[PDB]
């Protein structure tokens, strides 16, 4: 039994979404945060997450419930237009575009991701766009394609501390490669906001978490999120422990002192959790 800290705007977003051919990770993961992200924050912003390039990943990360197969179906060439259209009609404030990894594609899908960003920004430049990208196996030209697509925030996850990369992630991912992605995004587009996420509860200790946060700062990562690893099914990695609410508040203070522009830290925090609210409050510093 999970610890208890892991248990108008929303209905307006839900009713509008019912008519549009758009499908989210928010509902198709049964995310416990949909009440918060979908309009229930301080600024009442709407954030949601859409996953491009199919529902089958070429990788098999043991923390992740996305289905895996060696030869996923080909890309839906209509998805960039259909997605960007459906987002603009849904009326979102901040959208997180993410995707499965497509190691079967030479550019890992970067052109597909970039086309979606570009379509959306032309329809409505008022929408903030974050892309949570694959590592593209370190392909600098693929990273460059997305970084130049006009997005506001370039995100890519390290997921865990360097010592646990081989346990937690598919062998095609690693810590230095992920840092190279974030560094190259900033090199190609210096005014982009860079962002990464770490899960706690997988066996890391405090010394490794601090060292990781320090290294992320040296790589000029602007924003950080920390949340609890929650085991999707009994076949996935076992939870080593549930981090306390007060310990997550400790890490937020540590991230502030290290100079992250925001450190979103809490048991239910995910990469996309209230991403629009964190952007508005800490980067835009909007007065309500
Ligand atoms: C949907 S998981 C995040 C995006 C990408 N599949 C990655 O692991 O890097
Ligand atoms: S945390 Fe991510 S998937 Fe969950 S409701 Fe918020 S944006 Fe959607
Ligand atoms: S690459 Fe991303 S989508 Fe694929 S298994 Fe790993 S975390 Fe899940």
């Amino acid at each position: 039994r999970l610890p208890p800290w892991l248990k108008k705007n929303y209905n307006k977003l839900k009713n509008t979404l019912r008519n549009l051919n758009l499908h989210t990770v928010c509902e198709e993961a049964r995310c416990p945060n949909i009440g918060e992200c979908w309009g229930g924050g301080e600024y009442a912003t709407a954030t949601a997450t859409i996953m491009l390039m199919g529902d089958t990943c070429t990788r098999g990360c043991r923390f992740c419930s996305v289905k895996t197969a060696r030869n996923p179906p080909p890309l839906d060439a209509s998805e960039p237009y259909n997605t960007a259209k459906a987002i603009a009609e849904w009326g979102l404030d901040y959208v997180v575009l993410t995707s499965v990894d497509r190691d079967d594609m030479p550019d890992g899908g970067a052109e597909h991701i970039a086309k979606t960003v570009s379509y959306l920004k032309e329809r409505n430049p008022k929408i903030l766009v974050e892309c949570l990208t694959p590592d593209f196996r370190g392909d600098l030209k693929a990273i460059e394609k997305v970084a130049l697509s006009g997005l506001d925030v370039y995100a890519h996850n390290v997921e865990t501390v360097p010592e646990l990369q081989s346990k937690v992630r598919d062998p095609r991912a690693n810590f230095d490669q992920s840092l190279r992605v974030l560094k190259h995004a900033k090199k190609v587009q210096p005014d982009v906001i860079s962002k990464t996420s770490i899960m706690l509860g997988l066996g890391e200790n405090d010394e490794q978490v601090y060292a990781t946060m320090k290294a992320l700062r040296e790589a000029d990562v602007d924003c950080l999120t920390l949340g609890q690893y929650m085991q999707p099914t009994r076949r996935h990695l076992k939870v080593e422990e549930y981090i306390t609410p007060e310990k997550f508040k400790y890490w937020e203070k540590v991230g502030n002192e290290l100079g992250f522009h925001y450190t979103a830290s809490g048991p239910l925090v995910r990469s996309s959790y209230k991403a629009g609210e964190f952007f508005l409050k800490n980067l835009v510093a909007k007065r309500k």
